[PDB]
């Protein structure tokens, strides 16, 4: 698994073309996953060889089968310069003989935090992504904090992206892991880290539901919702911590195991536990949290009904111990005022 | 504390009329509170006066220093009838000016009071705008229809403000959420209800939520130990009022005074950095500790999951080990 | 600390005559304890040296400090053959003066004096009391009487000092009631072994079951948590006794002197107080402390009941909760 | 269900020919419980009816089924003036025309706490109340708090005033009432509330033996004494869980339940509770409380076989857990005296 | 069962003598007791009858069984003449007029001292105590603290002092005595008590095993071993449990239940309890014990390797929970350094 | 940190030159990292570089720093051929100068580095020592024997060196040991590897076992408090390095310049009393705080031992109470 680096000194130059064939709708072919790493390493490293390979996005990048090899040319200046001859890839020379104006540096950075808007809903498809993608774009537009060119936000140029950060592990992972290691940093990176932290569990949110709902940490034990003790749903939970801890050897990376398709994922469906997802999308919605779920409807909404009665049990509950505990030092204040008396 | 309730055979008659003075901004004065609690007794009770006085929602308003006094004019066709002659005058005069329609407004106009609820002590503006959007809610789902007009501005402020009066009005309406015939008039109220547990007590439910676990949350350790106390005193003084507590702001029961910001003003900062850290009034001198609260709660709460996740990961871990071992135990030697 | 033991044919007959010589206000002197000891001796072992010499009475009792001293005269036909010839001279004199009867007499002799034992440490006037209300309650069940001249209080005092001044006496009679040939006699020691512990350690008895739970009691708490580290010091030096700790006043075993509400004054106070509030010995500067602690303790065990019954309430209302839940999952939907 | 209330200006007088007619045996009928809650009003609200109607008294009777209904007649002096005429009533007025001399206000409160001390024994029936009250009455006389007309002493009154109590649930509970709710208060408030108070769970003292022996409150739990750990009694536990439970709703009331024939009391009968009761009478004896109880006898003496050697056991285990830290303080303290030396 | 003491003025010579007859092979037959227990009376009382007849040991023995019967003979010096006439005896005072020199007190605990080193393994047999008491005598001997004899170091002299101990209990029990309770003391106390030290739990290394890996006190409740929680496994544990708490009546003796042949040795057998027994050597054997045991190999070969990979674990855990608190702490830290900024 | 790895056709003739080169005592300089590296690469990924790529080795080789450098020279015959030709000079001269022998030869010769890991961070003479005990150990068992030229003294310092200076070297070992082609050179490695946890690091495992129980030693809790705070700052920094804190000091790793006993003095004295104890490195301050932890904490495990035993008899006393009811229950009256 071989992907191509192309090193020159008009770097800008020609990270801008590989930018104008995405957007123009060009076919990369088995050129893509490298012209899109000549960005990440241009943005995030100067073109700095050196810089990259000692970088953790090359140390895992390698961990996960992918082998560099720089094509020098620093004498080039066009994108058509450093691809390779062969009639394989005059196709792709063809079109890159076709179709824009040079632009700044800022582009690039601008690229790729466009591509992050895709993150949080990337695994859903087509529609959700895209429509999620623009609800952002208007949120930062709205902030001010940056402003997308026109002709980037229709359906036509916003599905050639969806397609281009679907097929690319590497564009994947690059934003991941710069935006969950985050340092001290301009705001594209706030950008594409908030895309980042929208993304967390997206295709596993069962996994969030769970945790945040149905099991607690402790000192000491990890204790189940009382809804769940029961002996079907209990064989869903020992499969259900089996497959998560499957995840837990992909470290910070574990959020994003669907995006990223790691090993391990197809353990984690919410098929595989019918009633533990029943249970905790019931007790997730009890708290207003998010809802595709009616085999097993009325065990969720079971759970949701019986959820809310449990947690006015235990408000009303904490609220009659504090009140118990202050009658004690009522009568202990009552004992000091009476045994100097 | 007398409250007159008006038992005639033309009840749904003269209670359409009390709707309609309402509606038409007529100040009913020391009149409205009965008013109001005639409309409950319809709708829940039938106009049942022995019915009414044996349930739990006549005990508690006795409870609260309520006594009822019946007015019986069977020869009472409508709401002028039944108020007495006393020159007051000025009510008297205004009810010269109106259809009654069907028994069903009576709960129409009780599941809209109760949607002013959730937001009744945050302010006029809040109230209003949250009822607005529960009307979407509800009307979507086609299980109600608000008359157009009772959307106005002008009619939600009178609604607000008699629902803010009335101590009655506010208590029948709570009192049939929290414990449930099962129309949706009901689960309109009881939605409206839920939505209104601690409104004006949020550094309570905050507190008891994320503070008190009873272990004390670490930025409260470290802190400002005594303004627990001082917040333990104030809230068991709500204690007494049960499954009622969640609503001493909204029902300003006996012992709210108690709880002030002042007393604990750091745990109070404290409190609410964690809540919209979670994602959730004011201060000056303890804003940074609002502010630096918040900051913490949002890095502990993500090395939590880490914990929680290291922690499920470990148990696993431990169990290979068993099971490896029960399979190791059993093998054959030769 | 040499004790005789006696050892003759006619051991029914020389016991008798000990007991005769006993009831008749002879002081045996510096030859009682062993007097007694062969009493005891017969009566549990049948006068059988080897049978004694290895069981866990006498055990204990050399671990006392006693050594016994065999008298071997099977020439002897009364008591006053196996007494030393040596002039002491008084207790030979007094003997010129009483029927043997029964071995039976022997064990009714044993279980008399072990009715002093429940309030021997108070002294002579409330052991006696108690001695005389368990004749009471014995002898309506039948199962023993005693003779009416033996219930007069020149004779009741007499055994009264017997048993004080009498380790061997004491220590038997408890050994055999802790661990229970069962008649009755034994179960009259039991009884009264029973209502012996913590006889003259009652402030103990009270911390241990009241005080210390190992949290203080809040009481404790507040007010003297140095006092608790010098009670925990005194009341360790008795543990070495085993079972026999609870009677360490009454048998005055090694370490009670260590036992002094001087050192723990407020403690024994708030503790008397915490007693007498489930329904139970003097101060002044600390009488105030008792009477604070009684009404607070009253207070708190009416506070704990009400806790009681609420938390098994709401265990109840948890329960109906998930029982609901485990109906309402099961419903069928179209 | 509506009870008659007098109102004149001569209350004292009227009241004490209420009890006139009571000492008399004469059988007052269905006017007999708005006669005695006019004693009640009098005594305790000088028969001022705004007073009484803002009364915690009023509103509980009020949520009980009671509606008053006044006869005003402040012009009036004999208590035969305030009974309504009709053939119905012209037997009790006949009786009324027949049969003391005018007494002293205290009498109306000397009849109420004489009323009072057969509650502890109500339950019981007619022996066990009069010999209880019997014993009481000595014990009052004796403290010289009080004394009581020795025709209200003998066995043909007695039985009367018992009658009285046993079919009138306003006068049990505004005697309970008073009793639990004493403030800041006469003597006739010390023996109505020493009455009520030794009247606590007067018929359910299967629920005091379980609550103070089997079962006890901890942070956080309800504990099952070792002995009824086992199945049988379990199920036993569970049901007189439910039990005690449908009894708090009555609040500070709950331990009169039986007293005052409070909704959910014949599921606390000590008949559907054969195992967990001979068990816990067994642990109650074996520390001197108190006993009808022989197919349950043997395991009601196992029980207070097992207990004795329990507490035995505890009390010697915390000796030696004492001893045991002790040793670890002399171990300390050389190590102190050690390690500067 | 009656031991003899003789009592004499010359008890430092009789003494020589009768371990000039041990050393010699002379059997002692039904005298060897006694002629032990004058020895032990000697180096520890004086001969002081008196000072003896009070002491623990005594007092012990005589819980055992003992009586004894003193022979006064003070004009004696030789060992003969404290023997009894009897062609009984006879054979005896044959081989006492034939076969040393005078020595010295020291020669009497220097024989003490020597009969204590074969305790440890007393109970294994001839050959095991022997080597372990030649590899004890060359460490006192080493540390320069005592020196024994040549011609008591030859297999047929230790064989002979093996047997005299190994038939003796009050030889066996005076030195575990001496050597648990030792006091303010000399060094052939300090052998002797480090001799008893080794002997602790010999012939009872299931005991120790199971108590120092398998079971641990806490507070509150004795814990298992996580490999031990399993039906088969717990049954046995409850027998130990039981086994275990019958030695418990021994007190301070109960260590040397095996040596001394206490009451309640059969039920604590390795046989007994085979799965416990193979599973706490294999966890011991994993921190590094000791080692008899192929029918349990596999279950002691199992619990070895779980128990490594479980320790692990742990020590893995202590150190995350650490950093987890530390991570706290630094949260804190940033929290008091914003709050006031 | 560049590295170089070599590839040819004839590697294990270059392996076996590299392994020549150093038992000869030839100064590699920076080119020693790269020859151990090929030896590891070669052993465990029989020079595969695209399966050593995504290792988990190189992950973490890289993740310390490391970036690797392929020389690739297939018309090499041996090792001398793929050192570059750059004047550095005195290797390639010391080269002039030795039989390939056996593939097997490399594990052999990595296995018997293994075997200095235990004591290397105490030095020359006692890691040289404890790898000589285990050359016994193995021969005996006679899974491997050494060649009796590699036991002498000038040769094992030559080894001891090598591991020393190789992070490559020990990381590899010590990565291929806790994780376990199940061969006796991984066994040896493996043993080996087990013993070197804590090596370097007997304040942290000590404390770890004894101390921190999370519950503090009672000989901790009265000295001390703020020093366990200071170990717990230090003890931290190691936690990210996983599964290999334990190799810290062996290892280097990042963090183990925070743990120094004089941040903890007091601490350190304690815990190694409290090991030596149990059976188990300097100070004079606090030499006699580390004889009085000894002494203690041999009198508390005596306790505890006596504890545990009192403890199990409890229990069933308990037990045969609880036996003794449930057959006693069951006994049938007449």
């Amino acid at each position: 698994k071989k992907v191509i680096l192309f090193d020159t000194n008009h770097q800008v130059s020609i990270c801008n073309q590989i930018i104008d064939a995405i957007n123009s709708g060009i076919d990369l072919g088995d050129l893509l996953e490298g012209g899109l790493l000549t960005l990440c390493v241009e943005h995030y490293y100067n073109s700095d060889k050196d810089k990259f390979n000692t970088s953790p996005i090359a140390k895992y990048l390698r961990d996960a089968g992918y082998e560099f090899d720089v094509i020098k040319n620093a004498d080039a200046t066009r994108f058509l310069d450093v691809i390779p001859n062969e009639p394989h890839y005059s196709p792709l020379i063809l079109a890159l003989k076709t179709l824009s104006t040079e632009s700044q540096r800022g582009r690039i950075g601008l690229f790729l935090s466009f591509c992050s808007l895709f993150l949080p809903k990337l695994v859903v498809g087509d529609r959700a992504s895209i429509e999620k993608a623009l609800r952002q774009v208007t949120v930062h537009q709205e902030q001010g904090i940056v402003t997308y060119p026109n002709h980037w936000l229709t359906t036509g140029h916003m599905k050639v992206i969806f397609g281009i950060l679907r097929s690319s592990f590497i564009l994947k992972f690059v934003l991941i892991h710069q935006g969950v290691n985050l340092v001290t940093h301009d705001a594209y990176d706030s950008i594409i880290s908030n895309s980042v932290g929208q993304t967390r569990f997206s295709g596993l949110l069962i996994v969030k539901t769970v945790l945040e709902f149905i099991l607690q940490k402790t000192d000491s034990g990890v204790t189940l919702h009382p809804l769940v003790r029961t002996s079907k749903v209990k064989n869903e939970v020992a499969s259900f911590k089996q497959a998560l801890s499957n995840l837990a050897r992909h470290g910070e990376y574990a959020p994003f195991a669907r995006v990223l398709n790691l090993s391990g994922i197809n353990n984690l469906e919410h098929g595989l536990y019918p009633q533990l997802s029943a249970i905790a999308l019931g007790v997730a919605t009890a708290h207003g949290s998010t809802l595709v779920n009616e085999q097993y409807q009325q065990l969720r909404e079971a759970a949701h009904d019986a959820e809310v009665k449990l947690q006015r049990r235990h408000e009303h509950q904490e609220i009659q111990a504090i009140a118990e505990d202050d009658e004690e030092r009522k009568i202990l204040e009552q004992f000091h005022l009476q045994k100097t008396e």
